[PDB]
């Protein structure tokens, strides 16, 4: 072409902006499970089933901030399984997937569906996240916590950025509905 004159100001070449883009002033949430049955059905079908007060909870933090990341924590694992950032609200259309729910926990409790889309089909093992203080209770670490915990920005980001690359997940595809 032609008039390409430009003072070039300053350059980029990484894949983790727009990855910190998907969660940019979003509230991450903390989802801790006891098995791993629960996990692989969920990054299979590709949705996650939780209780009322949770699924409420999110769509409100939802609607009222940004995005909603839920970074997924296997009890007596030793490392995490994984993350996804809520893509949208819960549903009640057909019906919920046939969970693996002990002789005790209805079905009923879960409530509706939700649509979560795994950024990242990886793991991360503890010991990378042994590090990280959220202020956020009493500045002890993220390894400590329970099952709906809200988590602050800078734990959440870090601890996301810790995992390993991903080459089978479109990353730019959920930032692109985002902005249209």
């Amino acid at each position: 072409g032609s008039s390409g004159s430009s003072g070039v100001r300053a350059v980029r070449k990484d894949q983790t902006s727009k990855l910190k883009y998907v969660l940019q002033d979003a509230r991450f949430f903390l989802i801790k499970s006891n098995n791993h049955e629960n996990v692989s059905l969920a990054k299979a079908k590709g949705v996650w089933s939780t209780l009322p007060v949770n699924e409420k909870k999110l769509n409100l933090a939802f609607r009222s901030a940004r995005s909603v990341i839920l970074i997924f924590s296997v009890r007596e694992s030793g490392k995490f399984q994984g993350f996804a950032r809520l893509s949208s609200e819960s549903h009640h259309g057909g019906s919920p997937i046939h969970w693996v729910l002990p002789a005790g926990m209805s079905a009923k409790m879960l409530g509706g569906v939700f649509k979560i889309d795994w950024i990242c089909r990886r793991e991360l093992p503890f010991t990378k996240s042994a590090h990280l203080t959220n202020p956020w209770n009493e500045h002890k670490p993220v390894k400590i916590g329970r099952d709906g915990q809200e988590i602050e920005l800078e734990c959440g980001t870090q601890l996301c950025l810790l995992f390993p690359p991903d080459e089978s997940i479109d990353l730019y595809q959920v930032i692109h509905k985002m902005r249209h």
